[PDB]
């Protein structure tokens, strides 16, 4: 009996269950008595009396009850997975030929729910043996797999209440923007526990609908050009190095890099503005400037020290390292605002954690334990671990003040992320998406990966929410303008209420 998969609070995300399959013996070959038949005689009337319990298709049933030289028949999917009452109901009616075989099915109480984390187990029909095909099911299969030995349970950090907030919000963003890719992740700011994680498009582990359309888990196995969320790590390196003074002025506008003209987003700039306002506006010239002040060799190192270009070493299979793009000054200067370099969303959460743990990066984790439920032996137990301390408490407190302004500055271009009654901070991102098949960047009206790396309450946050949407195929203009504010706001507002945060 395959092990359970539980959430933070012992609520069930996957379990084995006893269901029943319907079998009808149609062929008259059980004729040792016409008075005591063991096959289906009146087809019309046998068909009608189980319509009362099954899908109620008396014609489709009577149709299927008519085949060629087959003793037994099944009724595909609507005649598998039937309750223990559905058995006793059909057994009371004493129909001849009709029996119900027991079947052990894998059952996901919440259906489409953390589907790409939890994964799916598939049944060998010959043995009823279940094998994990993706996610926790696949990773921890040997632990979950079971004279009759009962398999070990896997406990996640996922909180079913928060996971719901995330599932509703991403459901809305698909109706509004129908994007090619989309994800949101809630993490405990102070522990690095994944409290909630979802992505679209995804599958239903229960029904199996859409399974194997996308193998890739967004949090761990998919890489992105992060965009301007990645500026927080460059700003931290610059604050530590001395390059960044919020009140010093810099020449905004553009820079000429290996002959190409990389410019601020409004193209003109704002002339000489303070570096604080530079960041608040998301000036690429500020970041290319700070890179010149600090040094190309010193900045590759600073990115490496924030955990980039190498795997977080988490519990997920085939975790992507990504890569720091640093082969020519065009790659380095574009890396400063999160193009060329590829990240995993989990790398970004590891990095971002440093601003709230006095400079200590938290290794993010979702598996809480693997225990036998009889013996109570923990074969594995996860905990808060430090992944690096790339910056000082001071650097961190100052990166925080900039993230506060990005949202709450009177000249903010990101007030769409404010939440009535809770103070929020973070950094926005709009980024070009590499074309799957070489061909530089995806073309179109606004062919962007919009993203936000927020946290609340500000300075001493309970949670970090990192949502990202890639290539909205509808309201693509509103996508560019609002990014992921329509997912961030509800996810964050409901998660703070549920953790009883004041206001
Ligand atoms: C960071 O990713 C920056 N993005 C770019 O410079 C690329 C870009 C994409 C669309 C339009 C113009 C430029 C800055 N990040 C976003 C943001 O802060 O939301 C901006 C569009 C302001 S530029």
């Amino acid at each position: 009996m395959r092990g359970k998969i539980y959430d933070r609070n012992g609520k069930v995300l996957a379990e084995d269950v006893e269901r029943y399959k319907l079998v009808a013996v149609i062929d008259k070959k059980a004729s040792a008595n016409s008075k005591k038949p063991r096959h289906v005689v009146d087809k019309k009337e046998t068909a009608k009396k189980l319509s009362t319990v099954i899908n109620m298709k008396p014609e489709e049933i009577e149709k299927r009850l008519s085949q060629k030289k087959a003793f037994q028949i099944e009724f595909g999917r609507k005649g598998t997975n039937l309750t223990y009452q559905d058995k006793l109901k059909i057994e009371k009616m004493n129909l001849p030929g009709i029996s119900l075989l027991p079947e052990t099915e894998r059952f996901y109480p919440n259906g489409n729910f953390a589907s790409h984390l939890i994964g799916r187990a598939q049944k060998n029909p010959d043995t009823g043996e279940l094998k994990g095909a993706l996610g926790v099911e696949k990773i921890f299969d040997s632990y979950l797999s079971g004279q009759p030995k009962r398999g070990d349970d896997v406990h996640l950090t996922i909180d079913s209440n928060i996971q719901v907030f995330v599932e509703e919000a991403l459901d809305g963003m698909v109706e509004r923007y129908q994007p090619k890719d989309l994800f949101a992740v809630v993490m405990d700011a102070k522990t690095g526990e994944i409290l909630a994680y979802s992505q679209r498009p995804t599958f239903n582990p229960e029904t199996g609908k859409d399974f194997g359309k996308k193998w890739a888990n967004d949090l761990y196995q998919n890489t992105y050009e992060p965009g301007s969320t990645f500026k927080s790590y460059g700003l931290a390196a610059a604050i530590q190095e001395g390059a960044f003074d919020p009140d010093k002025k810099y020449k905004s506008g553009h820079r000429d890099i290996m002959g190409s003209r990389i410019s601020d987003w409004n193209r003109v700039g704002w002339g000489e503005i303070p570096m604080s306002l530079g960041f608040t506006y998301s000036s690429n010239t500020l970041m290319m400037h700070l890179q010149d002040l600090v040094g190309a060799d010193k900045m590759k190192s600073w990115y490496e020290r924030f955990g980039f270009g190498k795997s977080t070493k988490g519990m997920f299979d085939g975790e992507a390292p990504g890569q720091i793009g640093w082969s020519n000054e065009l790659q380095q200067k574009t890396s400063s605002f999160g193009q060329s370099t590829t990240v995993t969303p989990v790398q970004m959460l590891q990095a971002q954690s440093a601003f709230f743990n006095d400079g200590n990066m938290l290794k993010p984790w979702f598996v809480n334990s693997v225990e036998n439920p009889v013996s109570k032996r923990q074969f594995y137990k996860g905990q808060k671990q430090i992944a690096g301390k790339p910056i000082t408490k001071d650097t961190a407190e100052k990166v925080e003040k900039q993230l506060d302004l990005v949202v709450n500055s009177k000249k903010s271009h990101a007030a769409n992320y404010r939440i009535d009654g809770y103070e929020v901070e973070g950094k926005t991102g709009t980024a070009q998406v590499a074309a799957p098949n070489g061909g530089g960047y995806v073309k179109g009206p606004n062919p962007y990966f919009v993203s936000f790396m927020g946290d609340a309450p500000k300075k001493n946050p309970k949670v970090i929410v990192y949502a990202g949407m890639s290539l909205a195929q509808k309201n693509d203009q509103e996508a560019y303008e609002l990014g992921v504010s329509k997912a961030f706001k509800p996810i964050m507002e409901n998660t703070l209420k549920y953790l009883n945060v004041g206001k």
